[PDB]
């Protein structure tokens, strides 16, 4: 289930923190307009870009801590508040986080793999709740 799915990601997190995040980049292309630095790149060229690979795995890496500090897949209010504080996403509304989680589920889905896919449906939903109430635009 969800905690043994952390547990999966974080033996080899460098790749799926990619292969996750460059889904999200290809299934919303829009999205690559909060980065910019990663337009007109295949998938190969971005994961040959330093600012890509370190925010990529940074992303992963604090992912992973919020659901393991998670209770039945509802978050913290306390890495809510600390994620919406992130100077870093000034720019950013509960809608970039919703498509992030979108294709995290939809990659596990498709994976050959026994993700608890509905357990992470369920997180990257009340992450948004959380965003939202602690307050993300
Ligand atoms: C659970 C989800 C996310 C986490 C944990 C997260 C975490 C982080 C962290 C830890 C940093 C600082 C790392 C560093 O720069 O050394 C950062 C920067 C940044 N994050 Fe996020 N982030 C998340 C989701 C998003 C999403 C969904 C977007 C946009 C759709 C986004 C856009 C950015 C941008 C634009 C920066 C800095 C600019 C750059 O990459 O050069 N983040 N994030």
């Amino acid at each position: 289930g969800f905690k043994q799915d952390i547990a999966t990601l974080r033996g080899d997190l460098r790749t799926y923190a990619q292969d996750i995040f460059l889904a999200f980049l290809n299934k919303y292309p829009d999205e690559k307009r909060n980065f910019k630095n990663y337009v007109g790149k295949s998938d190969q060229e971005l994961k040959s870009m330093a600012k890509f690979g370190d925010h990529t795995e940074k992303v992963f890496n604090l992912m992973m801590e919020v659901a393991d500090r998670a209770t039945d897949c509802v978050p913290l209010a306390s890495d809510a508040s600390t994620l919406v504080q992130m100077k870093q996403h000034s720019g950013l509304t509960t809608g970039n986080f919703e498509k992030l989680f979108v294709a995290l589920v939809e990659y596990m889905r498709a994976s050959g793999q026994s993700f608890d896919s509905q357990s992470w449906d369920r997180f990257g939903k009340n992450l948004v709740s959380a965003l939202s109430s602690a307050g993300m635009k």
